[PDB]
C-alpha cells in the first residue's frame, strides 16, 4: 500500500514542521471584545516570536487568549501586560506553566493561555514572546464580529490551533496519521 | 521608630528600581506643538530601549525633550534624526554630553535632553536609543492640549521625571528618603 | 589643478560613504499599484536594514521594485512575503542571485529585484533584509500619483539608485568623478 504510506509521509513531513532547521514558531494573540467580536493578531517568525500591541476600545477587550504553535519551548515564554506605579512594577511575568496542549487525536497542535480582563479595564497593552525548542517576521490581523466567523474564516481553512469559548480545541493531527 | 525604618526601606527599594537585576530602562519623546499641545511618546523596556518615530504635523512640532529614567548609561545615548544628501548624512550623534540630570532633593530622578527645532521644519523624524548602567517592550503615547495638562494628568499622578518650559524639575525623591 | 582634485576628492568621499566604518545601508520598496501610483517605503539604517510591511488596496498593487544601497552584501539578503498553508511554507527565500546591478557610468548605485504579483493577488505583505558588505533607522514612506512624479520628487533631487518602468537607470557616479 503504497498510496496509504505517502499519505502518511506527506502529513508527517508537515508535522515535521514543528521541527524544521529554519525553526519557524507562530504567535496568535487573540482579544475577545465586549460586543463578542474577536481581533486577532499572528507572527510568524523564525527562532523567536513575539508580539507587542495595545487593545482599545465603546466596545472594550475583555479577554485575551494566547496560542503559539508547537515548536515554542514553554519555559522560554514571557509576558508584560500594562493600562501600578510602573517603579514597583514587575516588568514581566514568565507564564509558561499556564500554558495548556491543545490536542487533536492525541497530538499537541499549540499551546494556549487565556485569561478574562477585569471589568476596570478599558485596554491593555501587551507583549509576549516565546523562543523555539531546539527582521523577516509577518504580522496578520484582523477583527470577527463573532467568534462563529474566526472559527469559520480564519481557524478552519487555515487549520489552525485553536480553543473557543466552550473550551472546543481546533486542529488537524499530522504526525504519522492519514 | 520602626514605622519610620518601613517608610525609608520602602522607599528606597523603589529607588533601587535604578539597580534592578531585570535593567528596567524607560525613555519618553516629548514633541512640543506650535499651537501648545503635547505630544508624548513612552517606551519601557529591560537593558535597552529606544523609540524611533516621525511627529508630523497645521501645527507643527517646534521642540523636542527626550528623557530617559535614571538607569541609563548615559554614555551609550544615540540619536538620528530626519526631515542633508543621505550620502553625506552623519547616521547618529552620540548625544549623552548634551543630557542634564534632573534632581529632586538632590537625587536624580532622569535625565533630560532638549532641543528646539528651526523654523523651516514642518516634520522631524527621529530615534534615539540608550542602555543601562550595569521584544517585550511596551509602548504608550499620547497628546495634551497643553504642558499643565500633561503634568497634572501624566507625570505628577505617575511620579515621572520632567522638565517644563520654566526648566522646573518633576519627580519623587526616595533613595533612604520617608 | 587643486580645483579639480578637490572635486574628484569630495565626489570620492560621497562614494566611500558604501565604504563606512558605520555601515550605513538602506533599502527602498516600491509598490507599484493598477491606478499607476507608486508607494515608497525607505529605511536606512547601520549594518543590517528590513522593511517588514503590508500593501492593501479599488487600486491593488501589482508589482514590487526592491533597491538596495551599494553597501548591502548581495549574498545576506532574505526575502519572505505573504497574503499555501503555512505549515507547508517555505519561510523565506534567499534572493540575492536575482538582484541587478544598477549602475551609472559603470558605478553601482544599487541593487534592483523586481516582481511582478498575479492578478490573484489584492494584496502582499513583504519582509526584506539585508546586511552590509565588511534601534536607530529611520523609516520614510510616501505615495506618488505617478511614477514620473517619484522620479521627479523623489528620485531626483535626493540622487537615489532607481530603474524605471523603461527599465532606465537613475543615480549618480562619485567614486573618482567630478
Ligand atoms: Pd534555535
Ligand atoms: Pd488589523
Ligand atoms: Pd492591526
Ligand atoms: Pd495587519
Ligand atoms: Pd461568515
Ligand atoms: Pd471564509
Ligand atoms: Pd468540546
Ligand atoms: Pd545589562
Ligand atoms: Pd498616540
Ligand atoms: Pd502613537
Ligand atoms: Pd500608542
Ligand atoms: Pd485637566
Ligand atoms: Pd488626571
Ligand atoms: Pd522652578
Ligand atoms: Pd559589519
Ligand atoms: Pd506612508
Ligand atoms: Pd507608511
Ligand atoms: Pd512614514
Ligand atoms: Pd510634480
Ligand atoms: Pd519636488
Ligand atoms: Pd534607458
Amino acid at each position: 500500500d503504497f498510496r496509504g504510506r505517502e499519505q502518511r509521509l506527506f502529513n508527517s513531513e508537515q508535522y515535521n514542521y514543528n521541527n524544521s532547521l529554519n525553526g519557524e514558531v507562530s504567535v496568535w494573540v487573540y482579544a475577545y471584545y465586549s460586543d463578542g467580536s474577536v481581533l486577532v493578531i499572528n507572527k510568524n517568525s523564525q527562532y523567536k516570536v513575539g508580539i507587542s500591541e495595545t487593545f482599545k476600545a465603546n466596545a472594550k477587550p475583555r479577554a485575551i487568549q494566547i496560542i503559539f504553535s508547537p515548536s515554542v519551548n514553554v519555559r522560554t515564554i514571557k509576558m508584560a501586560k500594562g493600562n501600578e506605579y510602573l517603579q514597583r512594577s514587575h516588568p514581566w511575568e514568565a507564564t509558561g506553566i499556564k500554558y495548556r496542549k491543545i490536542k487533536r487525536d492525541g497530538e499537541i497542535v499549540g499551546y494556549s493561555h487565556y485569561f478574562e480582563l477585569p471589568h476596570e479595564y478599558n485596554s491593555i497593552s501587551l507583549a509576549v514572546s516565546g523562543v523555539h525548542k531546539n527582521d523577516l517576521a509577518l504580522r496578520f490581523c484582523n477583527r470577527y464580529w463573532a467568534e462563529l466567523e474566526l472559527v469559520n474564516h480564519y481557524i478552519s481553512p487555515n487549520a489552525y490551533p485553536y480553543l473557543d469559548i466552550n473550551n472546543h480545541s481546533y486542529g488537524v493531527a499530522l504526525s504519522n496519521r492519514q
